[PDB]
């Protein structure tokens, strides 16, 4: 029923090696659920394994379409698709988590290196990703995830793709507080709106965490940037990053710096520190 041209492109996305799916040990239930796994070929890779739905021949066509467009994207910066398989996603499992998670936690003491270090690795995913002309839309510390090594990799990716919380999104996900001054009044996504949302996420970055706008209400947010406002600098943020998140949020699309601007000069920043500045969380 298929069309066999579909089926032999998909092959090389396809695992067999074998995979055990630990269906008791659960991740994540919007949308499907997120399982832990292991993948072979002698060796065990542990994974997080997404079983979506129960998806007509039409649906599982755009499964195996997606496969293969997900499969073409590889940096280190990026969370990768393992393979495909009920329609299974399969995904590198991270040791630690989201991001946002990661830097709120209060055992943890990240530095102001530390901290640039994990924006510049974003920067790096990002730079990747609009070069493949691919828009995130949601690009937020809560979608990126860190592995044993501490690499940044940026999720919510593709087949992946959903929306796990719901306080951050006004009830198509629309992630109010991250989104550019455009996206709230047209709804529509770029490369620009994500550079935006990337000087949010820098912001959460610096102050560990914390949610953008508290006493702002999602409903409220286009009035109060359109009153000319923006966030704060963190108390931890240096002057020049603080530089580069107005930029982020130019009122011009056209004049935010490209992904590629924001690798160079943020690898700049992030070569002055020495990881003696001890971040700590505002209590406000
Ligand atoms: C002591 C406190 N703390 C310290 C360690 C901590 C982290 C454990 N490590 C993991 O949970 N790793 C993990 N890797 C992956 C790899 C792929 C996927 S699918 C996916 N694609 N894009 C996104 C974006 C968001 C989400 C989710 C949000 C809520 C539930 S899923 N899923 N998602 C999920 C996981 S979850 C647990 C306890
Ligand atoms: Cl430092």
């Amino acid at each position: 029923a298929l069309n066999p041209e579909l089926v032999q492109a998909v092959q090389h996305v396809v695992i067999g090696s074998s995979l055990i799916v630990h269906f008791n040990e659960v991740i994540g239930r919007h949308f499907g659920c997120v399982y832990h796994g292991t993948l072979l070929d002698g060796k065990k890779i542990h994974c997080a394994v997404k079983s979506l739905n129960r998806i007509d021949i039409g649906e599982v066509s755009q499964f195996l379409t997606e496969g293969i467009i997900m499969k073409d994207f590889s940096h280190p910066n990026v969370l990768s698709l393992l393979g495909i398989c009920s329609p299974l996603v399969v995904l590198p499992y991270m040791k630690h988590g989201d991001l946002r998670n990661f830097i709120r936690n209060e055992t943890h003491n990240p530095t102001v290196k530390d901290l640039i270090g994990f924006g510049l690795q974003v920067a790096k995913g990002m730079k990747y990703l609009a070069s493949k002309k691919f828009v995130h839309r949601d690009l937020a510390a809560r979608n990126c995830m860190l592995d044993e090594k501490f690499t940044v990799k940026v999720a919510d990716f593709g087949l992946a793709r959903d929306m796990h919380d719901k306080e951050y999104y006004s009830v198509a996900k629309l992630p109010v507080k991250w989104m550019a001054l455009e996206s709230l009044q047209t709804q529509k996504f770029t490369t620009k709106s994500d550079v935006w949302s990337f000087g949010v996420l820098l912001w959460e970055l610096m102050t560990r965490g914390a949610p953008p706008y508290p006493d702002v209400n999602t409903f409220d947010i286009t009035v109060y940037l359109l009153q000319g406002r923006r966030l704060l600098q963190p108390e931890y943020c240096p002057d020049p990053l603080y530089e580069v998140m107005l930029k982020c949020w130019h009122p011009k699309a056209e004049m935010r710096p490209s992904f590629s601007e924001l690798v160079s000069r943020i690898s700049a920043i992030f070569s002055t520190f020495i990881g003696e500045h001890y971040v700590h969380v505002n209590a406000t």
